[PDB]
């Protein structure tokens, strides 16, 4: 039996759990789209923005593992590029398919619309290769599917984008179905014997001598597939415990050697003696380290470090290539055993106290609504926090045990979290339907990718999206241009969003006192994701958190 | 005296008239910004997204000459891709300057944010360089000056895109002030003698053995300083005139050697004989040739065509580089006269006849329409068309004397003329108060880029937005997957679009039998672009430019 | 005052010392190739093949520092690949410049000739990426000459080879002749002082605990501008010094602590037992290390081993990027005095005795030819051989003082030798008209690439071409099918080779019995370098040097 | 290779025939692909069914007999014999077997076809004008053809094709070999 290869492509993604494809119909796609429909349990999401698209397939990545989205030669494929980027920077697992023209003996004398004009059709292609982990411009079926596999393969793999162009002549050629029977290899081969080993004596050999040591889970280990690694780490030796902002929600909060979020100068004073204090530092899924001029200061001269990634090592200067931080930290786990029986644990900085009691007319602030959000979140809850206040905001508030974070720290793209809710309420919607996903946006950024709210009530989805209406781009005031026009934006009726894009079944709601919000977020029909719910909070223009009203001074 | 390059900048740019810039601010073009605000005349669009923001600039390049759009290191510029790269295929003067962080640093390793991670800088700069007439990155004001002026002098000059990179401590430094007392020259330099003259006496051998010529304006005759030679050539030959889907609008179709649209297989059968019965024909301002598409193919009968091009000149094969058209049309307008002398004035086709009274109550049709706009249109009024049954409707309204069109023809987005419609919306306004703007799109298309109707309301300007509510991709619907779910839309309430984004002084209708329309087109009030209106015609499924489901049906 | 590009080209070359340029004229090649006529100095070697000029192109970067080739679209470049890659396997600087045709703002819709006939035209481009360190396909002239700067500095200082490709239509244009004042920067960016410095504290800590270190001098460290660094730690140090058959050439072995040429299992067993007795080894240069499956069995287990490379240290499993043996070994050289004060000379392996008198009518045989020829080598003659017997050959020959060796041991392909000696005895005429240049190359191989000859009588070169004649492919039948007829060769009149390609002022001898071999090479008019020689040595079939026969028979 | 998909050559067949009737001066020109291809006896049959002048591409010379009385010369563009030239380019209909070279320039001459009216036979694909009927094999489809065309090229005017050209003159045994005179006495 044979199957087309546009249907073995949608067959090895149900395989690999991508069941939401992501993108807009168009050229060259229209038949590759047909097969979808014809595998079990796989949908064609229907954006309204190829940007929105791409975004979208990043928090589907996030939160299922890996996803995939497919754009129309030319037109389609640059404007989900800025989302590609994001999930490049990022470490992110996407496949950009773009649906390509046929594939011919001659030259393609008339082919003109979506192009550049000047006959060179490998531009888009060259283009996209800057921020792809690899790319695949396929061009007979002799190995087509060992080249699918091969991008989906790299794609989960090493968790960057990858580039995959599909001429519209071959989506409908046959290929053997049997090689669909053999899944596909999501394995990473085993480490360098003679290296790990190195790298391990050198390890034990820092843990021995140190004599303050902090371990410091980042951005890469949330994603990796090293979740329990890391869980063990913080067991067996009981060392301090911090996350950096983008390490947040990597790590169980609710841990008694958990000392908080160490964003540098913007740190507690507690929590960054802690960190600075220390004479050995264990950081799990590097990826940032350093940070000057921006953010905050976090950069220091890396005092006797190590750091563990997804593919190599770093032990002061020097470099393992190809050690894996995964089999590593195993490795590296049976016998951290003795050389740390003795160790005296280090008291760690508590938390911050709940805010107390005050009258239900007091208008809202930020600092208090941050560190009052601890309560109404739930085990479970997936939360998102957009670019501006908001990203800031979310580091300063505890946890409840195993919550997952979503948070562009280092693209920082504005915009992105909306289509990231749809992505990641849809994988949510995949794996638990009773799994919440909370969003904090600033109305600024609505207004970039707004639209995508739609593809949000089409599938009946039901995430709770809290608004931030200081009316502006507050956290850009602040670091220049305080009443700077540029820096204002046109007023919108937020709430009846929801209706004008057709949504027959939701909730608005406005928060401007204590008082209401704790009315609200207590509710008890309120807790439960039923449906949709736009909730607007009425901020003041240049109300923002502590940490962030500190480095806005220096930057 | 001196002056900051930021300044220098837009004071250069008010010059030759770009009163308005698009984009958003970021971090690293926010200091840049304030210096828009310090020179009279210009003010910031204060745009809602920087893909529209790059529609927007392409707009506005096509009602004003040229433009300019900012968008922010990494993030905002990449956003904006898709829109220069057809800016740049449909050849439009748009430049791009964007914020870079200061690469006069001394530090190299300490500064992340917004990059792919990997310390490239240069990454974007290249992407970019893809898609633009040339680039330039300044690094010292030595000649940042003189960087600039070249960069606005080739935007002009050959209406392509260019790429500036700017880098931030740079935007306030000194430059002598007296270099703004001489003006960019726009001026192009005189052909090589010699071989603009053997250009002559080879059109002029032509011109004389042709025994039925044909005038054909595409797509460069508009934009180019090349209008008087073009209606001068007009009278002088008194050869027949047509215009193709992409010259439309810069041909009075009033005039009695006017023939009508060439949109090779979608043509009215007495144009497509009548062209493809020409020995000869001059293309004046070519772009568009030999190509076919999903829906139509379009193909010129013989190969006897002398092309003019902004910086050339193709005879049937040979070209001759560097030899411009307007000063060579010149050269041939002097030489021509007595070889046309006993030209025979062949007959060009018939005016279409415009409908006749229906009965007020008929549902509305889009063939009926296309007809019946002819109408509603008054001299001045730019008309732009969305890709998709709107773009193909277009070419069967017959238009008054001087009327512009826009129709993304050949690069082909959807979404596009949403921000195009803003930015014509506002060089109009600059040129002219009274000069009325209108746009046909689909209601799929809306969906991409409808956010920008916000950057409309706060600026009070005043079009017209006549949507086409036929539920889904019905052009796609019409290639292929006729019910299929991906060719199908999220059901939206269009009218209140207009109030969610804070319109106070507004107007919406919704027209769906002939009468209504008449009624309403008829209005004189309605004639008066007195508010930002919204107009819903409610049209079927599967309906469409009779001809088009005509191929659509034989290919 | 302006330049035209082509010129500026040359310019620079000149400016760089590239004064003979390789290649062969043809399309939109032929007016960039008038310029270098316009350039003092300037040459056009002439060649009778792209892959023959590849090759001498080697031969004359690794002579005279880099090297520059041009070939033509399509059918000139493909022809030079196997050159090319043989340049980049080998560290070798090598600029391959093709001609492209003209840059058009339209699709090349005629352009067919030397093209693959599909439209493509970046495919030639796109494959010589895979072999190069990076490419330019040139735009605009607005930023040309920085780019051809650039391929110009990254060959130079990364010695490997670079494409760039140059559209006909600009090598006429201007660019400002100013730019030509500033030369280019050829110089290494200082090392991270963080690393370069624990790279040191290692390095000592090192040599420290070792008591039997040893100086390894491999491939890179001949042309990599680091030759006195080389030469100083020796001095410093005092250890033994050995040579890879890569390395031998770069190190003086007249020197009294020179071990010897270490070739894994086919060393000396005195030389092997030395270097693998040797508790630290000090690799500069590295490149080889290890050698299984061929060759021999140079790999062992890297015994705590540090490798010096020309941008990165590899002390152990870690490696240190960026950190560049240069300025490291000069930093490390200062602090190695202390540390080596108290070491005690370990012994190093004593030469191998010349041969001892033999009557006159012995016939030759290789192994009492290859340690006789230490007797003709003269101080600064520069030796190359070819692969097969040859290769293996010349490392067993003691090189008098200061003497360079060609010999490609790790790409090794046949042939390439012919096209070295034209390049080579090139660069040699160019440093000094006295140096002499033998080359040692088998009958197998001569009719590869034998009419290279050719351009070597035309410019009256006059170097000593050794020619083996054993009748066939020895070193194959060695390892597999000693009586194979795809082993054998056709035979031809080796010495009449000369006049037949025009040699006017020539000498051909045929040493048959030693004693024929010393009154030749020993008569003074011979071992002047007075005219083009070519010298045929008869030899056994079967007939090869030590090291070979042994390593013949594992592989 | 495998037969073509019924209906596609089928409508390929139906428009050729239209073709070759509204035509009024064919001609029929062999290039590159038509000698290696086994596609030879088609070709032959082609030319006796139609006896339209048949001409070879400067690839296609070698893959028609040139002693055939239809034959009109080598096709070389702009460096043809002037009557070879406006022989083909006066065509109106051009049935390309083997079809590869197209329009193109070159440092020394120019190639072009007059007109566009061109049906081109391609080993795996046919392109009539500019439409592609792609997988419909020349071969194959060829026959279909010939079977059809019988009759509506039942009353076709044998067009008179350009004479072959004189080899030279007796020239004195000491005069300097030149190039044309060679290129003209290798025919013998
Ligand atoms: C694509 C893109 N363009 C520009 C920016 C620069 N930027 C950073 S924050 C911001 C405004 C966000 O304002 P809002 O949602 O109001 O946030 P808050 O006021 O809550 O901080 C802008 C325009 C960006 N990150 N990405
Ligand atoms: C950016 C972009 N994405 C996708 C497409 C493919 N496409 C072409 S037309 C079309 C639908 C436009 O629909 P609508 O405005 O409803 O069209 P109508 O029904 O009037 O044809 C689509 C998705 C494109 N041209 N550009
Ligand atoms: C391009 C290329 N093709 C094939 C070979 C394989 N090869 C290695 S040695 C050899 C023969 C060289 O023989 P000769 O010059 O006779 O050497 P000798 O007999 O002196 O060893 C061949 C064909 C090669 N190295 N490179
Ligand atoms: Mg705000
Ligand atoms: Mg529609
Ligand atoms: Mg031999």
């Amino acid at each position: 039996s044979e199957i087309t290869l546009g249907k073995y492509l949608f067959e090895r993604l149900k395989q690999v759990n991508v069941n939401t494809v992501f993108g807009l119909p168009g050229d060259f796609n229209l038949s590759l789209l047909d097969k979808i429909y014809e595998v079990e349990g796989m949908r064609w999401a229907g954006n309204a923005n190829e940007l929105n698209a791409a975004y979208a397939a990043d928090g589907y990545a996030r939160i299922k593992g890996m996803s995939c989205i497919i754009t129309t030669f030319g037109v389609g494929e640059l404007s989900a590029l800025n989302g590609i980027a994001g999930s490049y920077a990022e470490h992110v697992g996407v496949l950009h398919v773009v649906g390509v023209p046929s594939i011919s003996a001659q030259a393609k004398q008339l082919l003109l619309h979506h192009t550049l004009g000047n006959g060179d059709f490998t531009v888009f292609h060259r283009m996209s290769a800057n921020i792809s982990e690899t790319t695949a411009m396929i061009t007979d079926i002799a190995t087509a599917p060992a080249e699918i596999d091969r991008c989906i393969r790299t794609t989960y793999v090493t968790q960057r984008p990858v580039y995959l162009g599909l001429p519209a002549n071959l989506v409908d050629l046959n290929v053997p179905a049997k090689l669909l029977q053999t899944p596909i290899d999501m394995s990473l081969k085993p480490n360098d014997a003679e290296s790990e080993k190195e790298v391990i004596d050198t390890i034990l050999v820092l843990i021995k001598d140190a004599k303050n040591p902090v371990i410091l889970a980042d951005a890469c280990c949330s994603r990796h597939d090293v979740k329990a690694e890391t869980k063990k780490l913080i067991d067996l030796t009981q060392f301090p415990a911090f996350v950096t902002p983008m390490g947040k929600g990597s790590i169980d909060e609710q841990h008694p050697r958990y000392g908080g979020v160490y964003v540098g100068t913007l740190s507690k004073p507690e929590v960054k003696e802690a960190v600075e204090s220390a004479d050995l530092i264990l950081s799990v899924g590097a990826l940032l380290s350093d940070f000057n001029t921006g953010s905050f200061s976090y950069s220091y001269k890396t005092k006797n470090i190590v750091e563990f990634h997804s593919d190599h090592m770093k032990i002061r200067n020097a470099t393992f290539p190809g050690v894996q931080m995964k089999f590593v930290l195993q490795k590296l786990l049976t016998a951290i055993a003795d050389a740390a029986k003795g160790y005296k644990p280090v008291a760690v900085p508590a938390r911050t106290p709940a805010n107390a009691a005050v009258p239900a007319s007091t208008p809202l602030k930020q600092e208090w609504m941050w560190n009052q959000l601890g309560n109404f979140l739930q085990e479970g809850d997936v939360v998102i926090a957009e670019t501006g206040t908001s990203a800031f905001g979310i580091n300063q508030t505890t946890f409840p045990n195993n919550t997952y974070g979503i948070s562009q720290v280092l693209w920082g793209s504005i915009g992105f979290t909306t289509g990231a809710t749809l992505g990641a309420a849809f994988a949510a919607e995949e794996i638990d339907p009773k799994k919440r996903v909370i969003l904090f946006i600033g109305d600024g950024s609505l207004q970039l990718t707004v639209q995508e709210i739609s593809t949000m009530i089409r599938w009946g989805l039901k995430p709770y999206l809290f608004v931030l209406n200081n009316d502006g781009y507050t956290i850009e005031k602040l670091i220049h241009g305080p009443k700077a026009q540029y820096n204002e934006i046109q007023g919108w009726d937020h709430l009846s969003l929801l209706p004008t894009f057709g949504a027959k079944d939701y909730e608005t709601h406005r928060v401007a006192t204590t008082g209401e919000w704790d009315k609200l977020t207590q509710d008890k029909s309120f807790n439960d994701n039923s449906k949709i719910r736009m909730i607007e909070v009425m901020l003041p223009v240049f109300d923002a958190p502590q940490n962030l009203v500190e480095q806005a001074k220096l930057t």
